[PDB]
């Protein structure tokens, strides 16, 4: 018009898209939906100081569509509004260094979400979504408000709201190469004999049901279709780590039994989440805050064990 700036609209904040905005209109009365830096500028009209700066839009071209889902790995059409309004959050949160480690002050029930990003911090992982791969080794030197704001993105869970531990590494594992994990399983009814089972991926390494990884070596009891009670034990596992999870309950931590875990106090409505690690001896981080103590015990929910290779002498 009588008068325009030139700035750059993005999806990834890489590529970059040179435009030239009207001072006299809004940016969503010219681009649609328009971020910066996380917060919402869509009813604002450009100002003196946004010459120059990047704008996150919504995918609405070829172009723009395929940059977001090669970064991404999505095509949920509100992914990144909803990234956008967690990052106006999350870049305001504290990322205090506990233990060698980057945790989370809390903040808007975040708790599952800090002792998430510590268990990945202690297991061996790699993400595919560029974005992932690079906000996760941002977080790892301390900047993890965009890593944390990518986990509630993909989790669809919003910025105040309670998360469950096993679903968001459910979700984080489904982004991450685990082709190479491999499990073998035998279930054995008195009645109706043996079957065994092969598993893969994420289903490879996670577990429901028991929170100790010897006893399912020995073998656990569940339903079987007959009635009676069936012993299901592990065969052989490939993987670097595994998870075992089971609903909250006292559970008596050990010194070098275990890598890392997740304690949860509460109901299914409202709770806290803890981190305990197994280093020199037993830290207990929660959240900015750190213990420690010998011997451990409390409602735990998930254990996370180191592995290579394992094969059962069982017959
Ligand atoms: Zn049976």
């Amino acid at each position: 018009e009588v008068r325009t700036i030139k700035v750059f609209t993005t999806v990834d904040n890489i590529n970059l898209h040179t435009q030239v905005v009207d001072m006299s209109m809004t940016y969503g009365q010219q681009f649609g939906p328009t971020y910066l830096d996380g917060a919402d500028v869509t009813k604002i009209k450009p100002h003196n100081s946004h010459e120059g700066k990047t704008f996150y839009v919504l995918p609405n071209d070829d172009t723009l569509r395929v940059e977001a889902f090669e970064y991404y790995h999505t095509t949920d059409p509100s992914f990144l509004g909803r990234y956008m309004s967690a990052l106006n959050h999350t870049k305001k949160w504290k990322y205090p260094q506990v233990n060698g480690l980057t945790s989370i002050k809390w903040a808007d029930n975040n708790c599952y979400l800090a002792t998430a990003l510590l268990t990945l911090q202690q297991i061996e992982l790699k993400f595919n979504p560029p974005a992932l791969q690079d906000a996760y080794y941002r977080a790892r030197a301390g900047e993890a408000a965009n890593f944390c704001a990518l986990i509630l993105a993909y989790c669809n869970k919003t910025v105040g709201e309670l998360g469950d531990v096993r679903e968001t590494m459910s979700y984080l594992f489904q982004h991450a190469n685990l082709d190479s994990c491999k499990r073998v399983l035998n279930v054995v009814c008195k009645t109706c004999g043996q079957q065994q089972t092969t598993l893969k991926g994420v289903e490879a390494v996670m577990y429901m049901g028991t929170l100790s990884y010897e006893q399912f070596k020995k073998g656990v009891q569940i339903p079987c279709t007959c009635g009676k009670q069936a012993t299901k034990y592990l065969v052989q596992q490939e993987s670097p780590f595994v998870m075992m999870s089971a609903p909250p309950a006292q559970y008596e931590l050990k010194h070098g039994t275990f890598t890392c875990a997740s304690e949860y106090t509460g109901n299914y409505q409202c709770g806290h989440y803890k981190h305990i690690t197994s280093k020199e001896t037993l830290y207990c981080i929660d959240g900015a805050l750190l213990t420690k103590s010998s011997e451990y015990k409390g409602p735990i929910t998930d254990v996370f064990y180191k592995e290579n290779s394992y094969t059962t002498t069982i017959k």
